[PDB]
């Protein structure tokens, strides 16, 4: 094998044993020790693994820089390429690059797991364009995800490259002259003639062909050889599709596969040309050539806009997408409809043929022969009287799989409207790209008119049929899109041939609007010391290190020379008996160490919050993903492969998947929960109107950028074990590990530095991985670790609880509520976990901010064969609040009154009691309400929304303003306790330790701010290193948004103890320094170490007597959002959001606004974009960012404004502040109801005339539900055009 | 610990002070983030001075557990500990001695 | 202490000490040391940050 030679951050790397299967990410992290680059999904979607690649382009005779996903880039494609990671551009040890500095100072980093990847995308842009426009900056992140920030801070800080939270004036100017030089050695190796290289790995042989002749010989010589260019498809096949290609040929170097020729018929691109090049070349052609000649080009470009991100487009080859021939390819429909020419060659043979319906004979296949390879693709110039359109619709605009995508071309007779040629090619309607030949054939010689339109739609409705079990589901939506797409095409061609003003917008291609961001908060007292940072926008203390990639996350911790890897073995059945396990083939995998099961457990196999779970499945599995055992091996790949071949024999059992199956089978956990106040009977009797209905709200995957991870170190003495875990509950991790091992708790030490996101997903379910790794450590005596891949995490760890509600509300014509009844049902999963408390918080919030005199709420936990669901930011509150706002919205419509009016009149007032009889003191919703109305200019915009709806037939705008209140405190009284430990060393430096953990919310930053203020010393003298069970024991999980409140108090008390001890010395030496008082105290033998403790007073609610305080106080807020839906596709824009939040006297406005935006965006995702799909048998389909869509940079409100309520000190918490972690999440629902408002405008447009109609809209309001709800001539036709002999009169 | 059995003696002391078996007590290591500004282990006074520190810390624990011990006289050490925890009484404390 | 497992990337340090009871250090030549397999670096007073 030849040597693989490339560079990393200027340093030359010579790999003599390069394995074709090794990815750059694995190499950087496990071989080069550069852990700044992270694993977030492994499938090109999160961008957390983003790096920059540089190389001398021989054909261009220039050095080119471009981003790329390390997780998908085979190091074998990098021969003579220069890699640049986040560590190569700057660090806190040296100097931060402007990119790293700005994202950190702008509060663009919270948990920080995504920061390096985002930094590299921005950096790569700057290396291509030193002074980019706002648009270029925004597009640089099509392929980067962030779960914590809400994206606003990141974009606002980065736009600077084109009181306040930050000051751009302090930002260091970008200076290209000071950027790292291209490796001088590589520039010399360019004069050297390229040579064929060969790399040999454990299972794969890789051949880097240098010439076309070589490639053709290789293909002839080895027909089975798999070609690879960008590997963005093959990596997925090998990684997720369990594929193995013994031989691989990379033709990336060949000149012919990279040439770009401008001919008379069109533009020719070599098959290896990256999509970013095709996109750049085509954009150029469109700018210079007549519009009439670039119809197809513009079609290609429109698809490329929403085609993955910069990372993928920079390596993804044109030929690769074509040959992969996926049914939902966005390019093939366009190439087919246009007759794009393909030059196919083999040793000897050669031919150029237009692409047509026959090029794809079957699923993921093409007409190419085994020895043939796609040489080039020529995209045609459009001719006169020839028009083209390309459309795509998915769940999210950015980087997503098309539900339906297409290419549409029409050629008329010279200067006429008479069809000579018509091609409608679709993706997402078959197991391949298809052309509706039967439909279009009937229109040849016909004229472009209404009749043709009706005919085509009827034709499509009948020819493009979908069985009810069609892969991808969403049958109705898809068929509707095929017709809506043609309609858009029909109108666009009419326009082009030259149209009602109210139809015009339907022909417009997506146009992003100019962003606008404003944050408002209160300045601190004029006489406040510069060293007292309480109330100031101090950046997250680890933000600079997060931006540089120096911040250490669990897997970044180096491995011991003898550290092994664990891979969980899980059930592939929702409910079945385990008849036997066969590890015979696993034992054959190199590096196999052992297979662990329940019988290996020395202590107890009974785990879980309520001891209703197994550590390892025993005789029976109760959900797909149920952990049966685990394989330990010498490397991650080896453990994965062995685990994959472990054969489990099951015997299925009756399963209960859905909430419906549960209710009918009486499958519940415990008994019914209920809160009832007043007289329902007398309530409904006094009601003028009564609305009854059913409402559903889907689940949610936390999607913390850092998945579950645990490192367990077995000491070998007295059962001692030290674990490094990504968890919010060091206490339970410790007790559960000990219970499993069967040793005292004092033997187990759990350490938590930070989490790349938790969101409740790491409050209990982190133990599923921890206890298993601990067992492996115990059994092997070796240290063991395991970080979950995204698909494992999504499948096993549980998520937010899906809710089903059955409500009945009674109200007067005035809109006043007089009676309410709601039965909540949650899908809890295969164990109790936190389901019961979640239902409780749900019931505590079924009132939101409205006084309902007669009320009854109930809840039931559905016992099902699904991974156990757990805590998720909101903890049941969001579901209950959503249900409440749903019936409130129906009340407004029914009474024919303005929603804001109905909400306001029903709203609580100072001193009122909730349904659970707790007095509302300091009820600030009215203030947030009025300021939000005013600052958002609600009324004025209200009239402008109506106007827009009158001038637009296929696009509507909606506007909604909703309030929220969130009870602060664990509803389990004993959890409201916090401890802290403080040490003042002799140099005067302080080390603070407390029970809370850091997950990006800035808990430590705030604790240092507090300690600094309490002790009256600069924050520079204080430090918080980690959370550990041997410093602060019996800690509650970091949750319920009360960490700042309670640890703040514990830290405060410990500080007070310190001050009392130093007082004597302060009096003896008044002009002395803190250092002098500390040293004198030490000399005098006075202890400089103390614990601190807080216990939230007066808490204890009973559901039995409906009495006692349930919360310490409530955090309030109001959000007003406006949207614009596309009645024909389901897509929509979040035009503007205005938020007013009451967080009392913020301890840190920067972090608190960050929390508001982050929560808001997470709620936005819950109510409008995120959806998990399960097979009827209970098997999750959506196991990655590719199919599960969380908010992207482009998903946030274009105009995003946040204000923290002024002068609202909360005497109930540390320094008059308020919890902010979860309270704002529900406000994201404002976007949901704005959308429903827009949908009602659409229905009143094409559906019916019942101004008081009450159509059901469940969450999430995805493009599917939005489009399906916009009933029109097309949706209708998709049913009737898909009858009975007789029909009763 | 360097072989003189300081930890053993400290466990013996904790056991007697708290009035529970030594089997329920453990000492894993010495670290600067648990006990700061320590004098070097020398002058033969370790048992003396740490013996007192540990003793005092044990006293604080007994006083915190006293109320629960009274409400449930026949309960076990585990019973009083869990009850104290659920009543939100801290089970952590420092101990200090000055010759 | 030494029974504690070594990290996969853990290096080893060997002290370089004086062979004289009292003398001026005129020069230090690591040229031959640098040639030893596995050599990483030679640390001296000038490398101390504090
Ligand atoms: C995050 C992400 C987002 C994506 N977004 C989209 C999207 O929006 N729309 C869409 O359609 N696709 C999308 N893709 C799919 C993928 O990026 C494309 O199919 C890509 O263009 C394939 O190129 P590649 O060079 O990476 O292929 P590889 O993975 O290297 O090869 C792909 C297949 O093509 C064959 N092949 C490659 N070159 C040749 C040749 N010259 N002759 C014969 N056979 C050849 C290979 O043998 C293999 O079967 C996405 C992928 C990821 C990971
Ligand atoms: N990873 C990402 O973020 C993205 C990936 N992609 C592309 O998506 C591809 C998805 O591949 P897979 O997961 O294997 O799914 P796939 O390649 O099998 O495509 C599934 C889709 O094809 C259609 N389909 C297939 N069989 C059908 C049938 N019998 N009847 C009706 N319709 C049928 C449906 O629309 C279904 O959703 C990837 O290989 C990639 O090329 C596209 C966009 C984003
Ligand atoms: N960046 C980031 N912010 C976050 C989270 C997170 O995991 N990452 N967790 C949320 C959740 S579910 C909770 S309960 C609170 C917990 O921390 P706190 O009590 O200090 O506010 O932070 C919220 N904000
Ligand atoms: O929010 C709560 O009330 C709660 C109660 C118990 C455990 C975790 C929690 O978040
Ligand atoms: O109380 Mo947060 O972890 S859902
Ligand atoms: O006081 Mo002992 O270490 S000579
Ligand atoms: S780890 Fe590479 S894109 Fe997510
Ligand atoms: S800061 Fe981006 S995912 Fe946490
Ligand atoms: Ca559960």
């Amino acid at each position: 094998a030849d040597e693989l030679v490339f560079f990393v951050n200027g340093k030359k790397v010579v790999e003599k044993n390069a394995d074709p299967e090794t990815t750059l990410l694995a190499y950087l992290r496990r071989k080069l020790g550069l852990r700044g680059t992270k694993l977030g999904c492994g499938e090109g979607g999160c961008g957390a693994c983003t790096v920059m690649l540089s190389k001398y382009d021989r054909l261009q005779d220039k050095i080119i820089h471009f981003s790329a996903n390390a997780c998908l880039a085979p190091i074998c494609t990098l021969h003579h390429v220069a890699v640049t990671t986040v560590e190569g551009i700057g660090s806190t040890k040296t100097r931060l690059h402007p990119v790293q500095e700005r994202i950190a100072k702008s509060h663009g980093s919270q948990c920080g797991f995504c920061t390096p990847g985002i930094v590299m995308s921005m950096y790569t842009l700057l290396r291509n364009q030193p002074e980019p426009t706002v648009e270029e900056i925004e597009d640089a992140f099509q392929g980067n995800l962030c779960r914590c920030t809400g994206y606003r801070p990141i974009l606002q800080g980065f736009r600077t490259f084109a009181p306040s939270l930050f000051n751009p004036e302090e930002f260091m100017p970008l200076d290209p002259t000071q950027e790292p030089i291209f490796p001088p050695e590589l520039l010399r190796l360019k004069d050297v003639p390229p040579k064929q290289l060969r790399f040999e790995g454990e299972r794969v042989t890789w051949i880097q062909a240098s010439t076309l002749k070589e490639l053709l010989d290789l293909k002839a010589q080895h027909p089975e050889a798999k070609l690879v260019v960008g590997n963005t498809e093959i990596g997925i096949e090998m990684k997720f599709k369990n594929q193995l290609f013994p031989m691989i040929i990379c033709p990336a170097w060949i000149p012919e596969l990279n040439a770009v020729e401008h001919g008379p018929e069109g533009i020719s691109f070599g098959a290896a040309c990256a999509l970013s090049s095709v996109e750049k070349t085509l954009l150029e052609a469109v700018a210079k050539l007549p519009t009439q000649k670039t119809e197809v080009f513009r079609g290609v470009l429109e698809q490329l806009r929403w085609f993955a991100g910069k990372q993928v487009k920079s390596v993804a080859s044109l030929g690769g997408n074509i040959i992969t021939a996926s049914p939902i390819s966005d390019l093939n429909p366009v190439f087919m409809a246009s007759g794009t020419k393909l030059t196919i060659v083999s040793r000897g043979t050669r031919r150029t043929v237009p692409m047509d319906h026959t090029f794809f004979p079957s699923y993921r296949k093409t007409l190419l022969g085994p020895e043939e390879i796609l040489l080039s693709i020529e995209i045609p110039y459009s001719r006169e009287d020839e028009f083209f359109s390309a459309f795509k619709q998915a769940s999210r605009r950015e980087d997503d799989i098309a539900k339906v995508t297409c290419g549409m071309r029409v050629l008329f007779q010279p200067g006429s409207m008479q069809v000579k040629e018509l091609a409608l090619c679709y993706g997402g309607m078959a197991d391949r790209t298809i052309s509706a030949l039967k439909t279009t054939q009937k229109q040849l010689s016909k004229f472009w008119n209404e009749k043709l339109l009706q005919d085509v739609c009827a034709g499509l409705a009948e020819e493009l049929s979908l069985s009810p079990d069609a892969p991808g589901g969403m049958i109705e939506f898809r068929r509707t899109l095929t017709l809506s797409f043609f309609f858009k095409f029909y109108l666009t061609v009419l326009k082009k041939l030259g149209l009602d003003p109210t139809y015009t917008s339907a022909t417009l291609l997506f146009q992003k609007d100019p962003p606008a961001n404003i944050q408002l908060f209160q300045e601190v007292p004029n006489g406040q010391s510069k060293e007292d940072t309480v109330g100031r926008p101090l950046p997250h203390l680890a933000a600079a290190m997060q931006a540089s990639g120096e911040a250490v996350y669990c897997d970044d911790i180096p491995r011991y020379e003898n550290e092994l890897f664990l891979r969980l073995v899980t059930s592939t059945r929702a409910h079945a008996k385990i008849k036997s396990i066969d590890v015979s083939e696993a034992q054959k995998v190199p590096g196999f160490v052992c297979f662990l099961s329940a019988d290996d457990i020395p202590g107890s196999n009974e785990t879980g919050l309520f001891n209703d779970e197994t550590v390892f499945a025993k005789d029976t599995v109760t959900c797909v993903g149920h952990i049966i055992g685990a394989v330990v091996a010498d490397t991650p790949e080896h453990a994965e492969r062995a685990a994959h071949v472990v054969k489990v024999t099951y015997e299925d059992l009756p399963a209960i998947i859905t909430i419906e199956d549960a209710i009918k089978n009486n499958s519940f956990y415990g008994s019914e929960l209920k809160i009832e106040k007043g007289d329902l009977k007398k309530g409904f009797s006094e009601a003028d109107n009564v609305v009854s209905g059913e409402l559903y709200i889907g689940g949610q995957d936390h999607f913390y950028l850092e998945t579950h991870c645990t490192i367990a170190i077995p000491k070998g003495e007295e059962g001692e074990m030290e674990l490094f875990v990504s968890t919010q509950n060091a206490m339970k991790t410790q007790s559960f590990v000990a219970k499993m091992l069967g040793v005292p708790v004092n033997r187990i030490l759990v350490r938590v530095k930070r989490m790349g996101g938790g969101f409740g997903g790491k409050e209990t379910r982190s133990t599923l991985v921890s206890v298993a790794v601990a067992l492996a450590a115990y059994k092997t005596g070796h240290p063991v670790r395991c970080m979950l891949d995204r698909n494992e995490d999504m499948l096993i760890t549980g998520g937010r609880h899906p809710f089903l509600a059955r409500y009945k509300v009674g109200f007067m014509k005035t809109g006043t509520i007089v009676a309410l009844e709601v039965d909540h049902y949650s899908n809890a999963g295969n164990s109790r976990d936190l389901s019961h408390s979640i239902m409780e918080r749900a019931l505590f919030h079924m009132d939101n901010c409205y006084k309902i005199p007669n009320i009854r709420g109930t809840g039931r936990l559905c016992k099902t064969n699904l991974s156990s669901n757990t805590a998720f930011r909101g903890f049941g509150g969001p579901q209950a609040l959503f249900i409440a706002e749903n019936w409130m919205s129906e009340v407004a419509v029914t009474c024919g009154l303005p929603a804001e009016e109905v909400r306001w009149k029903n709203m609580y007032k100072e001193g009122d009691l909730t349904h659970f009889n707790q007095r509302l003191e300091g009820f600030s919703v009215p203030r947030c309400w009025d300021e939000c109305l005013k600052s958002s200019q609600y009324y004025a915009r209200k009239s402008e929304v109506d106007k827009f709806n009158k001038e637009n037939c296929w696009k509507k705008r909606g506007l909604c303003i909703i309030p929220t209140k969130f009870g602060i405190s664990f509803t389990v009284p004993f959890l409201n306790q916090a401890g802290a430990l403080i040490h003042v060393y002799t140099d005067g430096s302080v080390l603070v330790s407390h029970g809370g953990t850091e997950m990006g919310q800035g808990l430590h930053t705030k604790m240092v701010q507090v300690a600094s203020k309490a002790l009256k010393i600069p924050i520079s003298k204080i430090y918080i290193s980690e959370t550990s069970t041997n410093t602060v024991p019996n800690s509650s999980p970091t949750a319920a948004s009360v960490s700042t409140d309670i640890y703040g108090q514990a830290v405060y008390e410990a500080c007070q103890t310190i001050l009392k001890r130093l007082e004597p010395f302060k009096k003896k030496n008044p002009d002395g320094s803190w250092e002098d008082w500390v040293m004198a105290a030490y000399q005098d033998r006075v202890s400089l170490s103390t614990t601190g403790f807080y216990r939230t007073p007066n808490l204890g609610y009973s559901f039995e007597t409906n009495s006692g305080n349930a919360f310490h106080y409530f955090t309030y807020g109001v959000a007003c959002s406006e949207v614009e839906i596309d009645c024909l596709t389901g897509d929509h824009k979040n035009l503007r959001t205005d938020i007013v939040m009451d967080v009392g006297s913020s301890l840190n406005p920067a972090i608190d606004i960050g929390q508001v935006e982050g929560a808001f965006v997470q709620g936005l995702g819950l109510f409008t974009l995120e959806e998990l799909h399960y097979s009827p048998e209970g098997s999750l389909h959506t196991r990655g960012p590719s199919t599960y869509k969380i908010p992207a940079f482009g998903s946030i409100p274009t105009e995003f404004r946040v204000s923290l309520l002024r002068d609202c000190p909360n005497k109930k918490a540390i320094y008059a502040s308020k919890a902010v972690g979860e309270p704002p999440l529900f406000l994201g629902a404002s976007v949901f109801f704005a959308i429903k408002d827009a949908i009602r405008a659409a229905r009143a447009q094409h559906t019916n005339n019942n101004t008081k109609e009450l159509f059901r809209l469940d969450s999430p309001a995805t493009p599917e539900k939005i489009r399906n709800a916009c009933v029109d001539k097309f949706t209708t036709l998709c049913v009737t055009g898909a009858k009975p002999w007789s029909l009763r009169v």
